[PDB]
């Protein structure tokens, strides 16, 4: 038997946190073979809610679930923690500008990123999915004296997967059969759907699709994806965004599909010319616990233009995240 | 690898629906090598939601999902269906009496009875969870000709996994080593949890904890745990029950432990002096799709009584819907 890894989970009362607890104790994240302890983390006015989930967990009488603890204290909920899924944001309001929302964002991010660097394993492995998730995993690990700046990670993996999704309905094919997607940049509207690389069902995907397509029809549509499900539903795609955080951890884990990688944001170190430091989404493949940037891929004058735009506007979020005296 | 499988799932768009969905399309409830098409029903109302819900379906990229219809038309949605999950029943309107509730839902369930014994597989395995889950039952399978009434069943699943988990935490011991648990009766305060053939890392559950705090601690609680839930979330427990669903078909179709049992309410045939018709809460054991009741247990006259006190409310259940002339 594995001994039991520690999961600690925030705004874990939420959405999103709720399709993904049942899941994650099912063993879909880690295997099936892994038991997991759960440190579940809310703030104040959410601990009576997070008290019903706790419920319904022990409710289903998981087999994995070796452990369940709730708070509202970060250092008891990351108290050598294996994993970190920082779920929870700052919550938009009226009046809110751009700058406050950083602010309030600042300051969680900042909280964490410190209590994770005092209470929680050395290698402990973050991925942040409240937005705005890249510039807060900024924040995160640049707060976060004695971690390595590469075991903090943000998603882009929703993305990653409505883009495969589309090419796969175009194609008329399994999305099973769809390798090698990449999405660049962001986790925004200049996110950038990289199709010049992708294969479907062993074919160069440019040889099945039309630029124009590619350019006036998939691109703002996987850009739009996330408003049409709001406008469908009334609410967030939480159930989609919940497995694409289980999908990022568990790739980045137990490993990346032989020839085949797979889009997480991390610290850039220079790879194809990316600026240093920002937290940006690279094709990537991993093996036990660690991953590489697949570097080496042709750059065609159509890509780095987005690759460019998504860069800046990241760069941006940094400057006014220096200038609000966070990093 | 093996041949898709269909199955059908109303209510669709609800919160249940919502934890149930994803889990059913990432193979938790038939194995990771079973694929399967999902036919989605939902009232005309909630249709525009139902296709949100598809779109999210379609951005996990479920490798499993080998089909995805939406429909409002239960003869489609229930074509050459394998299971058929009904969860969607009668919403509870303000100045509703109980008679009126039980029409509405008489309705509903006639119609669906109808559509199945029309248009899907004739070895169908149906499992109605919306409530009255074991009066709708009936009234389904009493208007659903041709079918076999066996593979018409309720579920108390929820409630026998809540058992286990206050017994485990009672002993202090883990869920995983309880066995035997069992539910009887109706899915309504009156269900009966028998602690009296229950088995904790192998010893008697009666050897561990004594009759006083099983009839005043463990009843009383386990009965209450739905309005903790909603006291606590302000929402009816969607996630845990979706849970329960899945074990219920996936220990059905797949098969109990060997040596244990399931709790499951299917059309009683006599079984325990059980009124015939009524669909009841037995103990049982289940292989390769089909299952059969745990005859021969002893049974004192404690969990006589409270058999017979549930049973009796079923009866008198039945009579109500026979009166207003839905069976």
């Amino acid at each position: 038997m594995k001994a039991p890894v520690r999961v600690a989970v925030t705004g874990a009362a939420g959405q999103i946190g709720y399709s993904l607890l049942f899941r994650i104790a099912a063993g879909e994240m880690l295997g099936k073979d892994q038991p997991v302890i759960l440190q579940l983390l809310e703030i104040p006015q959410a601990m009576k809610a997070l008290e019903g989930v706790v419920m319904e967990l022990e409710d289903c009488a998981f087999p994995l679930l070796a452990g369940l603890e709730a708070t509202d204290d970060p250092k008891v909920a990351f108290k050598d923690a294996d994993y970190a899924l920082l779920v929870g944001a700052a919550p938009r309001k009226a009046g809110m500008e751009r700058r406050d929302l950083l602010q309030v964002n600042g300051k969680i991010f900042t909280e964490q990123g410190r209590a994770l660097a005092e209470v929680a394993k050395k290698d402990v492995k973050v991925l942040v999915v409240g937005n705005p998730a890249n510039t807060n995993a900024l924040i995160a690990y640049k707060n976060a004296p004695g971690l390595n700046p590469r075991n903090f990670t943000a998603m882009t993996r929703l993305d990653h997967n409505r883009a495969k999704a589309q090419l796969a309905k175009k194609t008329g094919t399994g999305v099973d059969r769809i390798r090698r997607m990449t999405v660049w940049g962001n986790h925004s509207s200049t996110m950038f759907p990289d199709l010049f690389h992708a294969e479907v069902d062993g074919r160069p995907a440019l040889e099945l699709v039309d630029m124009e397509w590619y350019e006036k029809v998939f691109i703002p549509t996987v850009a739009q994806r996330g408003a049409a499900i709001i406008q469908a539903r009334g609410a967030s795609s939480a159930a989609s965004a919940a497995n694409a955080a289980i999908e990022h951890i568990r790739d980045w884990a137990l490993g990346t599909p032989e020839g085949d990688w797979v889009s997480m944001a991390v610290p850039s170190q220079g790879e194809y010319g990316i600026p240093e430091g920002i937290v940006y989404s690279f094709p990537v493949t991993a093996k036990d616990g660690a991953y590489r940037v697949v570097e080496g891929l042709e750059i065609n004058e159509f890509a780095r233009k987005r690759m460019e735009i998504t860069a800046q506007e990241l760069l941006d979020e940094m400057e006014q995240v220096k200038a609000l005296g966070l990093i």
